């Protein structure tokens, strides 16, 4: 049901170490969170997979899994993400090797990972040089072992829908051809000089480009505390108009959830509102 609204968690402890809370999400008045994307997971060489700083089953992480229960008890998909910032989980040792072993091995890992966390999906974040054939491979494995239900996203840059600027490497066109089907949406990063929200061009550019309006999510930097924020009222202008064109969008997300504006640490979750008054005005 589009559009979707997608908050990526990451930060999961505050200062004092204390976990955040996912639940204001699903309490709170006037928001219909669609996926909360339990993130980053990583996937390291000789060791095992961790989630940020230490592995998914550590105490660390109680709170986090008890909460997605209730998450899903409301209706969100619960899935995570794989990649981000940190190299290693994409690269020739691990999910990019020509090894058999070696990528049965740390594949073994992420596929044992989402089953063992009860994930409804998975994202695929590649933010650093994976070959085509990888890519192509772990998608399709993916699909393979979890069926057509299960979610499989990723996260280009909006200029790698464009036929430019790209973190990943490999082709999201080519991938497009290729695994289009097995893919259910972009969750396409419209900032850090990658893309604009700010007009409609760039998402037009993207659809003209060959890919559904559908499977093309808006990513939002909650804050400014990066390159390419824009005002909520700037966001929904352009959505109002690219909804004129299309009839329906792909959705939002945004990146991420403890320190988003306008509320800040103290009220992380009004953003989640503000945006479902957007492409929701009339819940
Ligand atoms: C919920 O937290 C308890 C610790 O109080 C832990 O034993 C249990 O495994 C957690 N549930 C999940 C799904 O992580
Ligand atoms: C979005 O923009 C339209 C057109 O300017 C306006 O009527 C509406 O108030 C805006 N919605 C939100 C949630 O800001
Ligand atoms: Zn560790
Ligand atoms: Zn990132
Ligand atoms: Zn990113
Ligand atoms: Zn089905
Ligand atoms: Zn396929
Ligand atoms: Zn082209
Ligand atoms: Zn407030």
């Amino acid at each position: 049901d589009l559009p979707r609204l997608i908050v990526y968690f990451q930060t999961t402890h505050d200062s004092s170490n204390r976990p955040i809370s996912m639940l204001p999400l699903i309490t709170e008045k006037g928001i219909a969170l669609t996926h909360l994307i339990v993130c980053s997971f990583h996937i390291n060489q000789g060791g095992v997979v961790h989630l940020n700083d230490f592995p998914p089953d550590d105490p660390h992480f109680y709170t986090l899994w008890n909460e997605t229960i209730t998450m899903k008890q409301a209706g969100v998909k619960v899935m995570g993400m794989v990649g981000g910032a940190a190299p290693g989980s994409f690269n020739t040792q691990t999910l990019d090797s020509p090894d058999s072993a070696t990528f049965e091995h740390y594949y073994g890992q992420l596929r044992d990972a989402i089953v063992n966390f009860q994930l409804e999906g998975m994202d695929l974040d590649v933010e650093q040089p994976m070959s085509q054939q990888g890519i192509d491979r772990l998608i399709a494995r993916l699909r393979a072992d979890f069926g057509p239900d299960f979610l499989i996203t990723l996260a280009p840059v909006a200029s790698a829908l464009e036929d430019s600027s790209n973190l990943s490497g490999f082709s999201y066109t080519a991938l497009q051809q290729t695994q289009g089907n097995d893919i259910d949406w972009y969750n396409t990063q419209f900032y850090s000089g990658f893309g604009s929200m700010a007009d409609t061009s760039d998402y037009d550019r993207i659809v003209a480009n060959g890919f559904a309006p559908a499977k093309v999510v808006a990513g939002q930097l909650t804050t400014p505390e990066g390159a390419g924020w824009i005002p909520t009222s700037s966001l929904n202008n352009t959505i109002v108009s690219l909804v004129s064109e299309y009839g329906q969008i792909g959705g939002v997300m945004g990146w991420e959830y403890f320190n988003s504006l306008p509320g800040g640490t103290a009220e992380p979750w009004e953003w989640a509102q503000i945006v479902t008054v957007i492409l929701r005005p009339g819940l």
